[PDB]
């Protein structure tokens, strides 16, 4: 019980190792999906999506996207207690940017039609300026899920759970167990989240960072 | 809130009218650098550099990014206490990853020489994923940056602050008048930090986020 | 007259002498009513009320108020179309600003509670303000009826009609014979509204005003 | 024929303003053509104007933006022009005199009795005020009230947007430009120019009481 | 210039309802309210009373706790009032009060001779000592000098131009102690604030009323 | 010209009559409008007056001062009027009806409703006095004397001599105009004229005692 | 009660405020008439009448004389117990001479018929010289009533009563209303007597006479 | 107080023969001229001087006034202790009514300057009335020395002296002696005062006055 976040941030660690029988409880497992739900984004077009395994049988057909190149991640993908995949829209299309919009709307943004319009034109420059004028609404999506990603990893440690950011894994294999192709969506992280086992010592190690002398420009 | 972090998600939205009266205490200024630093990445890389401006000289030299399309942004950028710029490298060289293992060394990470070379080998099987196999490496550390920005606003939000995550900004004429690319960075997004005023009207609307029935799928 | 206002602005005058046989059409008299209503105010308070005497009857009554020492004006107050006397309310009650509010409400002017409350509480804080710490409050009452005033003949002259704005009658005969200040009213100003007879002669008087160079400084 | 009720019911107080959009040269003129030739008692015109339209200029104003009205700042500072209204602090017999010799400078009197009946008229009524009743400062700065409301109605129908503000330190104001020794207070501070796109206030439906509360025919 | 018109000025004030705390009364004029009270004439010239003026926002208050209780309607005429008057009766007609008075009368020149003096004495010493030791009636009586006073206040102030109510609904018990009049011998009989109205006093444009003489008024 | 306290100063109580100056019959009306229109709490009006101008009437009056009394018949006899003050010997509820009524007749009632909160006020006060002080018979004569004060003012400033009397026997008075049964009481007695030239006092300085000690300012 | 004259001329004073219910008793009623009777005058002429008011329709007559100037005398003529007029005779008559010296044989005063002869002519001596020579005996009995009035004061001041000299008063009025011209006398003095009232303002003032350095000389 | 001064009236009589062996005290002369002093007079004008001769040579100037037709008085002139001549004024000035006022003044009778003026007014109108509208001032003022002659015959009989009252002298020569003229004064009446002569038979014959049925009406 506390307001010391930073506590959160100077506490919090890549689990290296989780123990494969504590499992997040009913309500911290409502939580860390509100966490996801809830993250902010450019004009929030939230351009994705969230798998979350909970199961055995999920974790497992999850873990096959580490089974190449990728298989000193399995037993992280296995162990922990919830597996989320953190997946972005393939394209930014009309259709969604609609169901954006139609959603402030219903949740009651909007006072008039004149600032709904006002809304929708504004988001849609944006887009535009992606898809069209730069072509890069893929990266533009998927910076999106990154600050996502962040939000989620100091909300899961605000909660006392562990967790570790894993982006080596087959992202091909993946989407394909998933049918994510079809489904307008591709993968881009995996968040075990769970607790750590005994064998984390990385749980027992200084945290480590750059000095701000060099990160850090005060104007 | 290190504990309530949701409550903390819920309660959090994008300032829009910054009280420029309203400064952070010397205490939070050094938190919000703390959040910066602290920042989870991709085998803990760091790929990123910050400046921080709060005073009005210093506010107005990153506000002459937000010239032409951007002008609706210039006033949150010159009302906020604080202004952060999030910046991400050009180029994961050699340099930086020897910059990082030596201070995860520093910090006491490794308590013999192999684990050092152990750890520096493991973070250069990604570096050079990206540096060599993939060409991705400007946008993978890109998408390191978003995290460090999707960490900082749920930080910023539990510590009691207002801030706005800004993509509506020059990136070329920052990046010129912070000498960035000289420098080896680029800049991404820029978050004012402060109070909000009572004409920050956004503070009256209700959050709207899409239902996890379309974003979530369990398994 | 939207759009070349100025030159309505430069037309109007103050009528010495209307014609009794010229009516407002229906239409008209129902956008005079408008303007009264829609007139701006601090913090939208409308500290007013307003009499329309249109009848013969009505006017007399009015016209009483111009029977001792300002039968110079009883003559426009009983031969214009339609007369209306402006009337401040004589305290901001807690009431009123509730009801100011909820009309707010209604109109959908806000999203979430948390907007009605903040709106609520700073409209509380000017009044309170103006009648405890200043005490000034019957002052800043009339002021927002004197705008009102400014913002009708402008209007009523951009109509085509004709008006005179008249502070000499005897307020405490208009007063008693409304009521007024038993209902919490007091009248400030009476504007006949209509067309001006064809011996006024100041229907073509030029304009005389300070000169600029007097009453303007530019920074 | 207007259409001024669609302009009254069109218009708002705009809470941003976009920094990059200036009032042509006409708009500016004109601007200052509807405070000068506002209506006000006996024509008494009983006030001063600042207008401040460089960045030095608004800055001045916008020191009066403090304490609790910082949040006042930026619309003062963004706007194209910020019009200072100020009232007379006392209606002297110089200025008095200085109405009506421009009057009949106007040509607004066929004979020298039209000039002396004019006169004696004006005095009537300002005598009511500083002698009888002892409120002429009250009764100026009602006519400068006046003037605002014909101002905003004005700028809302040139398609300029406005916001009355009230909520500044007259007193700083008074000193920055050093009114009281001019014989001058500052009232009303009104930003002019065009809304941001980011202006929350247009998006939001007008509201005013129904008639049937503030309304009586007869 | 023109005739003093007292009747019309009778016919003019009224209990004043609502006051306006900005129109304060100035200084000439607190002077001369304060003459009025002086100058009130009373059985025997006896002067019985004691009068508070308070005209500063911690007096008005003090004397404003007097309306408390069984009285906060009268709470907000203390408070917005510019000046609030508190007359008092004295509790006794003590010895020293009556050698005090018919000292004042020779120091302000009212006897040529002692015998002037001592018959004034004895004539008022006759008159206070009839209703203190006989009639057994000395509070009630100079209750009823301070009763004239406020009357002979309430049309003065009236011809100054100013507004007043008298108010008899307050706690005097109260009232006493906040002042320590007890002590000091006195007691608190009416209250009456005095400044203008102000616009939400809709009394103010009443019609008077009052029974016709034709009910109270017998002419012979 | 209306300085009320100059009048205070100058006025004083007169002695000695001069029965050859009368008042004209404006100055009559207007003494009785000065009783009729004092005021008294809640407008109670707890009184009734005899205004005794022939010599009959005088001489009735004056037999009141008798005894004791003897050097005030003199006053009584040489005025031109003789005002007896008398007070209610009980606040009765019709008495209180009548009131209320006449101040509806008068048009102080907005509503029947208003005009009964009125009459609830009225007897908030009266059953006070009435029912738990039982003091109501000392109420009305302190009323009384609130209109003797506002007499002996408005008097003076007509420019007209008078004395306030009681120096008199009361039950002589009462019995005198049968004033028990009619339900009053006489209490204060106050000749109105001229002053003779043999009327010392006017020769007098004013005494009271110095604000000093009777005035306490806070 | 031992004699002290010039304690009763020392303490006497002129009463304004007659006590109307104080009367002189029987005796001192005889006792004022002795001493209006037995007063002195030139050669025991007598040329006087009285007039004694008791009764209030007696005085009422005699106070119709205090009228116009001298209204203000009314009140103590009305008010005292005894009110005394001194009236003078018109002219000097053989019959009157002839009545005081047969008055004065018939009293024992004259041991001869050549000394009561005697005593006539001599009275005639003075007699004739003012009615004959000077043609001054209205004047000359006039003053003998004034010996008699001070004679009276200083006596009934002795007695302890109070008392006043009355010149204004109108003596045409007087003598008419009781017929003293047909008479032979006019009225000439009226003198109150009875009881000061508490009131009387007088009686606390100090006597004030000249110095007699001024007015005495002595040789 | 109650002085039985009747028998003092009954018992005073003309003295016709003074002894020349016998003279008043120091103190009995000391108050005789204090009832000369007190005597009353009309508004208290005092219009009186007077010789008080008590020496041989002072008498015999006197007594020139005894000399022609008045030699019959000569003796008792001559004779007699002390001879008081009563003067008249011939004028009542100004500066006698200022005088008489200001020793009013002086004696401490006015309460306020008001008060002094008023009786100043109040004589001066009776003196106008007598020099101006009646032009009897000087019977006027000789009216006035009587009274003080019949107040002292009285005086002097109650202290036990004898005295008598002389008209039978010639003023014009009494006058001349004194220079009376020159100063104001005119001689009106002698009063020799002492005792009587074992001689002077007068002293106890029976006195005579006329009945009262003759000189008094009751009503
Ligand atoms: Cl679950
Ligand atoms: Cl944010
Ligand atoms: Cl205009
Ligand atoms: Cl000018
Ligand atoms: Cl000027
Ligand atoms: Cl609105
Ligand atoms: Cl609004
Ligand atoms: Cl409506
Ligand atoms: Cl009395
Ligand atoms: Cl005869
Ligand atoms: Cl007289
Ligand atoms: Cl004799
Ligand atoms: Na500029
Ligand atoms: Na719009
Ligand atoms: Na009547
Ligand atoms: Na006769």
């Amino acid at each position: 019980n506390a307001m010391d976040i930073v506590s959160v941030a100077l506490q919090r660690y890549s689990t290296k190792a989780f123990d494969p029988s504590k499992k997040l409880t009913a309500e911290e497992a409502d939580k860390i999906k509100t966490l996801l739900q809830y993250s902010p984004s450019s004009t929030n077009s939230q351009p994705w999506h969230f798998i979350v395994a909970s199961t055995e049988e999920g974790k497992a057909r999850v873990a096959k996207s580490a089974a190449g190149n990728y298989t000193f991640n399995e037993r992280k993908m296995l162990d922990a207690s919830h597996v989320v995949v953190f997946c972005a829209k393939t394209a930014m299309d009309d259709a969604w940017l609609e169901r954006v919009v139609d959603q402030e709307d219903a949740d009651g943004r909007f006072a008039t039609p004149e600032a709904k319009a006002a809304n929708d034109k504004g988001r849609r420059f944006f887009a535009d300026m992606h898809r069209v004028s730069l072509k890069d609404d893929h990266q533009w999506m998927a910076k999106q899920v990154y600050l996502n990603v962040g939000n989620f990893l100091l909300g899961v440690a605000a909660m006392g759970l562990d967790a570790v950011p894993i982006e080596g894994f087959d992202a091909e294999v993946l989407d394909a167990e998933f049918g994510l192709k079809e489904k307008g969506y591709t993968s881009l992280v995996v968040v075990p989240v769970g607790h750590h086992s005994v064998e984390d010592f990385n749980a027992g190690l200084p945290k480590s960072r750059l000095p701000l002398e060099t990160t850090l420009t005060e104007v």
